[PDB]
């Protein structure tokens, strides 16, 4: 798994940058932030965008990191208690302004409506009244490996992470699939329609506004694949090389079809086996194709004290326009 | 329809810029050159840039021209007789790097493994080889599911003036039963003849998609059939049709134009014109942008490659 290693004075540099941005731009509530941000881009080092790009374009590793960032922990301050009601922005937006950097070298940053307040920069650290949760927020509770929405026809193509503290090196898990482990029949029944991906709570119609012409339509593609249940293939793109959309809990493999379970079993076993241990410390931004790796959590135990891990998480979209319908306007970049 | 004006000076550094890269990278199969391409594109004036971002981003309009580039007719030369056979590339060159930078702005640019010997960047001129017109407008390659996301057109020259033709959709004329027909799977897109399968079972999927206030739209009449039995699939098909047809604008791309059409807004369509035949005659190069290069994966002989089928 090819990585980067910044030197200090390209750290330095990348440093001095997001400073110079986060003081001429007030807020992400900035259009003309939005609008700059791939030219923004084109300032970070020169070994850093080669490196994104021909991570991009290779399309063959599903993961990779870029370490050596200086996170000055003076500047960025103690771990916040919750998301919900803090000055945005943070001092640590600089940061945040990073990610949304890196993200437009790959695509488009893009979030979920109800998600955080709609913020295009996640926040990723434990809350105590999140304690027994299994998301971003939690701690004690595993974090099992997947695709991110795996049902979602919109889902992220990519998932940036950025580790702004980690003390106690807690590992990310992420997996890719080695094609070479399963039998060529596996391969040909994993690619065809025969499985069901069921959505994510979150993404269900009736946990929104069940009011107006207006919101009906933007969940109408989600209802209908609620309603008609499509069957659909696990394994896409090219058979040699192929893109996977795998999440354990919400995947049903339909009773009759022997050839589809014997299948999945050998598809996870070979992706469970596969996982590893990638540990962002403070000054690692971990980049992860969403078709290509799955990725999870281990269990910690948090402190509630100022001094937790804290990540900042942006999601990536190669195409921002194929989820209109399931936004409010053109210009706004949450779904739902 | 907002556009972009250059200045002199802006005109000067994007000619120079184009040069200057002209000689440093070999052609398009220059492996590096299209890894470079959107890092190459930043060094265009910054105004160019926020124009073209903003065109995007907004997602209102279905074209957008920047105008008054400086293209070179001594060192571009003569319009050629045919693209076939021809050594690539040639000093025309520059002109089609500023294409390509504009298409690493807009996404990434691809291209068919059949169509014009496979070249990312392609020729329009008038061909004598292959000469009661009528006047036809569509979607570009409206059937295939990895069509277009956007077009560039570039006019390397246009003495007469022989315009595109472009349409938009409005809504206001069409009703709200016909929209929601039109949204509705009910409609075939016939192919085109221009471990090789693809060949899916292409059914009937729909004429507008996204949003039902502000649409998308995938619509080439020629190839556009409903099934006999669904009467009320016609009616709204009909309804779009002389929509779409009456809204029917014509946009001259002059010498020094750089066009863009976004291929989910607007239909295009080319005009009939008297060419000469000498080597004075319009010449436009086209360039084909996906927003999403990896989509279209399955018809790509490799990973690195471009171009499909
Ligand atoms: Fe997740
Ligand atoms: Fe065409």
């Amino acid at each position: 798994t090819p990585s980067y290693s910044l030197t200090p004075a390209e750290a330095s540099a990348v440093a001095e940058l997001t400073l110079e941005l986060a003081a001429a731009y007030g807020s992400f509530g900035d259009p003309v932030l939005l609008r700059d941000l791939p030219r923004l881009a084109a300032r970070l080092p020169e070994g850093v965008q080669d490196f994104l790009r021909e991570f991009k374009l290779a399309d063959r590793h599903g993961h990779t990191v870029i370490r050596g960032h200086d996170f000055d922990q003076r500047r960025i301050g103690p771990t916040p208690d919750h998301w919900r009601g803090r000055v945005r922005p943070g001092p640590e937006f600089p940061e945040e302004l990073l990610l949304m950097l890196y993200s437009a070298l790959l695509g488009e940053p893009f979030g979920w409506a109800t998600q955080q307040d709609g913020h295009l920069v996640h926040d990723i650290f434990p809350i105590r009244s999140h304690e027994n949760d299994q998301l971003g927020m939690g701690s004690k509770q595993l974090l099992t490996w997947h695709t991110e929405d795996a049902f979602h026809p919109y889902r992220s193509d990519y998932l940036i992470l950025g580790a702004l503290r980690n003390p106690d090196h807690v590992p990310t898990t992420v997996g890719e699939l080695d094609l070479s482990s399963l039998s060529a029949e596996d391969i040909d029944v994993l690619f065809e329609p025969r499985y069901h991906i069921a959505p994510d709570e979150s993404h269900l119609p009736k946990n929104n506004t069940i009011a107006t012409e207006e919101e009906a339509a933007r969940f109408a593609t989600i209802q209908r694949m609620i309603d008609e249940r499509p069957l659909g293939p696990l394994l896409y793109g090219s058979r040699l090389d192929p893109y996977m959309r795998l999440d354990p809990y919400f995947t049903s493999v339909p009773q009759d079809d022997t050839d589809a379970r014997r299948a999945y079993d050998a598809l996870f076993k070979v992706v469970d086996s596969g996982m590893r241990e990638v540990v962002a410390d403070q000054g690692d931004v971990l980049f992860i194709d969403n078709h290509r790796a799955v990725h999870g959590r281990l269990p910690f135990q948090a402190r509630y004290d100022g001094t937790d891990r804290w990540l900042k998480r942006v999601c990536v979209t190669s195409d921002l326009r194929r989820s209109r319908e399931m936004r409010a306007t053109s210009a706004t970049r949450l779904l739902g």
